[PDB]
């Protein structure tokens, strides 16, 4: 059908079919006659499954013979999405495969739809270890992801009544054709126990035993024949568990329950025991695997050069203690050479500012829990603290600052200064993130070493998020400069040259229309629900948050609804706002912001004076699959945290890569985006953090907004009054409170300036070709985004190793 989906060659599409035909009847033992869609999804994935295993096989033995260094990338989250059509784009079959099908009878696009999504994330930190992985594999990198194969992902969101409701994401139910396990591979994790001193050093005895079984799931690489591993591991109990005799094997979940279920939690610390465990485990099953295929190349001084482990973010911070105990107590180094080992092996990325997202656990928990790994952390800190002392003698309150050790009712450890200790980097996510860190919470630390400190900005994966999703978009720029751009996203720039030409921008008018019909068909289709593919697709979609500020887009759309009702014959450009998310099941502000959208849609959509002027919509069960289907159809992408909060963002750049125009404040990796296109092809508004700081320290008064904004009393009037829920007038007041007394995201403060850019918007939008021009200064600046070039430079400035776009023979 299109160039960049590749050739559909005969000999190619019949071997295809009969494959098909084969695992249709021997895999999963049925015939044409019973076979359901779901049947045959099934028969295509291991159809596809088939063409990895060879490239699988010869990858993982050509690193064992080259010997390269390893990355090991540690992660809590890997936030995957369907693997079908990606594996397809990633080996050239996505043609083939829809012509095979198109002859055996059956539509490809409709059993795409059937693959569940592997929901492992919450969110950005958790999408970003997958967008990694697929670069690490594109640019030849011996890397491995390792995490937790949790039974249950992400919940299932539901709304009723307006109300978010959670299900379990039962993701397995029908098996996962992608994956291998790996039982004989099983490794044993200890927990509790206590610390014997012997002559010969510290033991750890008398410990519980759970067993570690991996998972393997491949990785492949754009186009190149590299084929990486992610080993996720699962909870097993040992044979003589517990070993009355029934209730004996019915506790065995006890010990399972470890990888039983993901935390739901975005940006935020949650510290319960079963979450601690899930950290340790991890981290022991990685490291014994890494120390194991490290043997089978006594020496550890060349450990650092054999070895990266990157921990993303605190989760893994473990890690740092554990390799420690091993090289201290099992393999007998000296604690100097093993600290040395471990800080060059160790490096750190930071995800967020707010203090309530930085681990800090209890030290009574740990000495419960990781009795021998606490020791260490003491001793760790001791060490630290001592070299602190002799660098700025006599500060004292240095000292108590920046302390892994944390004193106060409870002792806690700050994982984040035990990260900083124990590794040769760390990095913030962005340009701004990682300034704000070197000025504000890690000051200290980069006082006493500055060495350490990087910026790495994050990026997105061109293959998923363009090629996948936005086959036409990417066609139509293949047409123009080919398709080498698709690994070698700063090609992007030769499209510049086509600004005023005609054809180029009736095309990229075209395919956006196109993607937004699709969309607006996809919404009635699967919700039932109507709207103007004519209007503006005004679209929010992140995890629901006060930092993100889901309320500032709320009282927009509200001002937009009062100024049609006062001047209802007056023209205004249609809009349809779209809003969507998922809100932590314990986060009582978030579940209260969903039900005020749902609210004002409630309102605002059966208006008749409104008409399809202005159409406010939820979109129910945010994921990645979700977002592959709203990006490209989106105009307009809200981009609105508080300066300083959102440490890079990574939706920001899906949208730019796909042709929305931009609204945001000068935030995260918004600052850089608007930097590559140039700030007049962006619409920023707002508060510098600058600004925000300088309101601080004045303090934030938000009754002095309400006094001077007529049109934002009116609002508050509203919501207060019970305009928005007649029948629980009152419904609201948490929200107004909150935004009147105690907003730490000064809502208020940016609204003017919001609402006036808005007008900004809608009138840019008044004149398509001029719109469209800036868009494609907007796509054709995107390069930068890619996380090719934030792998390169991972490799280069972090992990000392060199990317290769070399090809391995097929
Ligand atoms: O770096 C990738 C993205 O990471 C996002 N993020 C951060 C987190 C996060 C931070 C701290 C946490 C602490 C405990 C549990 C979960 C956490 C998640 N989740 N997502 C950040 O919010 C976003 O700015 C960034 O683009």
């Amino acid at each position: 059908q299109i160039s960049v989906r590749g050739l559909a060659g005969v000999e190619n599409v019949t071997e295809l079919k009969k494959n098909f035909n084969r695992h249709l009847h021997f895999t999963l033992v049925k015939d044409r006659n019973v076979a359901t869609p779901r049947d045959y999804y099934f028969a295509l994935a291991h159809t596809v499954r088939d063409h990895l295993v060879g490239r699988w096989i010869r990858t993982q033995q050509h690193y064992y013979e080259k010997d390269p260094k390893r990355i090991y990338y540690l992660s809590l989250e890997f936030y995957m999405g369907r693997t079908l059509q990606n594996t397809m784009v990633n080996l050239a079959l996505e043609n083939a495969c829809d012509e095979a099908t198109y002859q055996l009878g059956l539509d490809m696009e409709e059993l795409e739809e059937i693959e569940e999504d592997a929901g492992l994330g919450n969110g950005g930190l958790g999408r970003l270890a997958a967008c990694f992985l697929d670069s690490m594999a594109t640019l030849g990198l011996a890397a491995y992801g390792y995490g937790i194969r949790y039974e249950f992902g992400i919940f299932n969101q539901k709304i009723c009544g307006g109300w978010q409701m959670e299900e379990a994401d039962d993701w397995l139910r029908y098996g996962n054709p992608w994956e291998k396990a790996r039982p004989e591979f099983t490794l044993p994790v200890h927990f509790y126990g206590r610390v014997e001193h012997t002559s010969q050093g510290a033991k750890w005895v008398d410990t519980q035993v759970v067993l570690a079984m991996p998972y393997d799931t491949p990785v492949p690489g754009y186009r190149n024949n590299v084929v990486n591993t992610m080993r996720l591991w699962s909870a097993k109990a040992p044979n003589d568990f517990n070993l009355g005799y029934i209730q004996a094997v019915l506790d065995r979940n006890l010990a399972e329950n470890i990888s039983r279920v993901l935390y739901p939690n975005d940006n935020f610390f949650e510290g319960k025991e079963l979450r601690l465990k899930q950290e340790y485990f991890v981290v022991a099953a990685t490291l014994q695997d890494i120390i194991r295929r490290f043997k089978s190349s006594t020496n550890f001084d060349a450990f650092p050069d054999k070895v990266a482990i990157q921990l993303n973010d605190t989760h893994p911070s473990l890690a740092i203690p554990e390799l420690m105990r091993v090289l201290v107590d099992l393999e007998r180094l000296d604690w100097d050479k093993a600290w040395e080992v471990t800080v060059k092996t160790c490096a750190y990325t930071n995800h967020t500012v707010l203090p309530e997202a930085l681990e800090r656990w209890p030290v009574h928990l740990l000495e419960t829990l990781l009795p021998r790994h606490l020791q260490i952390i003491y001793e760790i800190n001791q060490r630290f603290l001592n070299r602190v002392a002799a660098a700025f003698p006599g500060d004292v309150d240095r000292l108590r600052r920046m302390s892994l050790v944390e004193e106060g009712a409870v002792k806690r450890i700050n994982m984040a200064h035990l990260c900083i200790a124990g590794s040769h980097a760390v990095n913030g996510v962005a340009r701004i993130h990682s300034e704000i860190l070197k000025k504000t919470i890690f000051k200290d630390f980069y006082e006493l070493e500055p060495h350490k400190f990087q910026n790495k900005t994050n990026g997105i994966t061109p293959r998923r998020w363009l090629v996948l999703c936005n086959p036409g978009l990417a066609e139509i720029i293949a047409e123009r400069i080919g398709e080498e751009y698709i690994s070698d996203l700063d090609q992007l720039r030769k499209l510049l040259s086509y600004v005023d030409d005609e054809a180029f921008i009736r095309d990229v008018a075209k395919v956006k229309q196109e993607n937004k019909l699709k969309f607006a068909a996809y919404l009635e289709r699967e919700y039932k629900v109507h709207i103007n593919p004519n209007s503006l697709f005004d679209v929010q979609v992140k995890r629901i948050h006060e930092y993100k500020r889901q309320l500032l887009n709320c009282l927009h759309v509200i001002t937009l609804y009062n100024r049609i009702k006062k001047e209802p014959n007056k023209f205004v450009v249609p809009r349809t706002v779209m809003i969507g998310g998922k809100a932590a099941p314990g986060y009582h502000m978030a579940k209260m912001i969903i039900k005020l959208i749902t609210a004002i849609g409630d309102v605002v959509n059966h208006d008749p004076v409104v008409g399809d002027r202005l159409r406010v919509i939820f979109l129910e069960n945010y994921r990645v699959s979700l977002a592959e289907k709203v990006i490209p159809a989106a105009d307009l992408s809200e981009q609105i945290s508080t300066a300083g909060t959102e440490a890079s963002g990574t939706g920001n750049m899906k949208f730019m890569l796909n042709g929305a125009l931009t609204i945001g404040t000068m935030d995260g990796a918004n600052v850089e985006m608007a930097e590559e296109a140039g700030e007049e092809n962006f619409f920023i508004f707002g508060m510098r953090v600058e600004d925000v700081d300088r309101l601080d320290q004045r303090g934030y008064n938000a009754q002095e907004y309400y006094d001077r904004i007529p049109e934002l009393r009116q609002i508050i009037e509203q919501l207060s009054s019970g305009f928005f829920s007649p029948k629980q007038p009152d419904l609201f007041k948490d929200i107004v409170n909150m935004l009147m007394h105690h907003d730490r995201f000064k809502v208020f403060a940016d609204y003017e300036e919001y609402v006036k850019c808005q007008e900004r918007v809608s009138a840019l939008y008044k004149n398509p070709r001029e719109w469209t021009r800036m868009v494609i200064r907007n796509i054709a600046t995107s390069g930068k985004f890619s996380s090719d070039r934030t792998i390169a430079q991972y490799a280069r400035e972090i992990w000392g190793v060199e990317p290769s776009r070399q090809r391995l023979p097929a």
